[PDB]
């Protein structure tokens, strides 16, 4: 059910971390990825997580103020980083595969603040010309709009906390805990619309 | 009022623009309406003052061919009775401005659907008028082709509308002042909805 859900979009939760706000000459230092599923009872829960760090592109600019804010040194050589097109590439494959094995035709990001990462993503992508893309190009779920129907806060950490959730400030802008937090919280606010009887509309 | 505490001091605002393509920073804005919205005694959300201007083409601007033959605007028709961008964002800023302080907000949000695509464009409009104290907040919207894919399962804006039980014109479609007000009756039906089941308050 989880592709008649949106109506044959598979959504993929997604955060990005950068060295800067600029999009086409900025670095992308990190990305991590969580695919969702329904189970039979109908209720949204996490399927699969990726996680890469991503060494800055060749000639990338990078923010000071971007680095201190996430903390992340890209020279450190236990990193372990790989190419935006690698990680990407599978990514997009891991994607592609949900896709087409449970229904659903386009894939949409799932974030918090959405076009942030989304504008993010799509540059890396046209960067490493993958050709292809099972992302929508310009539909995205944001979570803080979500967040502030369904909880009255757009703020991931406070909208977490009133969701009823745990959040660590010591961990967050890193992708990884960012991603997992955005996922539960995207999960519980589905979650919670349908134990209201918000869904299903009707038979079907 | 309840208004600002419903969204933590966000004021928000209803938004459509009509454009000549989809390059924010070269195409032209062709037009654009604003729905500032108000909350009654039970707390429900409904419109409250609506704007709507056509826009003149800024100098230098590009034109798709595609995208006039879509929304069937014409920016050189004798009377469009079209303005600057600068004349319809000052006013709109204005309004918005005023809504701000009577309901004790600090800032304003853009409700858009597909909210990104028109966010870009207001914002770029505004550069190109150097207007500043932009009562709207830089990075955060509310999209309602987001909140429609949760409330009703839908992200297009006719087919949302239409499965939450309005009617949605398509002889009217693509216009700045019908687009807004279908998209203000859909984000207040949407978040009234989550009140009237017993989502809100917590
Ligand atoms: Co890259
Ligand atoms: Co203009």
């Amino acid at each position: 059910g989880l592709c008649d859900r949106f109506r044959g979009f598979y959504p993929v939760v997604i955060d990005v971390e950068t060295a800067g706000f600029n999009a086409k000459t900025d670095a992308l230092l990190e990305i991590a990825a969580i695919t969702l599923k329904m189970d039979e009872q109908g209720w949204l829960m996490p399927d699969t997580t990726l996680h890469f760090h991503v060494e800055p592109f060749v000639g990338a600019n990078l923010q000071p103020e971007a680095l201190a804010f996430n903390g992340i040194d890209p020279n450190d050589p236990d990193r372990g980083a790989v190419s935006g097109y690698e990680a990407l590439h599978e990514i997009f494959k891991v994607v592609r595969k949900g896709i087409k094995a449970s229904g659903c035709n386009r894939a949409i990001m799932v974030a918090h603040n959405a076009n942030f990462d989304h504008s993010f993503m799509m540059a890396a992508a046209e960067r490493a010309s993958l050709k292809r893309n099972p992302f929508h190009p310009f539909a995205t779920f944001d979570t803080a709009a979500l967040a502030g129907l369904a909880l009255g806060q757009t703020v991931l950490s406070k909208a977490c906390q009133t969701a009823g959730m745990d959040f660590d400030s010591t961990q967050a802008h890193s992708a990884l805990y960012d991603t997992e937090r955005t996922a539960v919280l995207f999960c519980e606010i589905v979650n919670r619309w349908k134990r209201l009887g918000g869904w299903p509309l009707s038979a079907a």
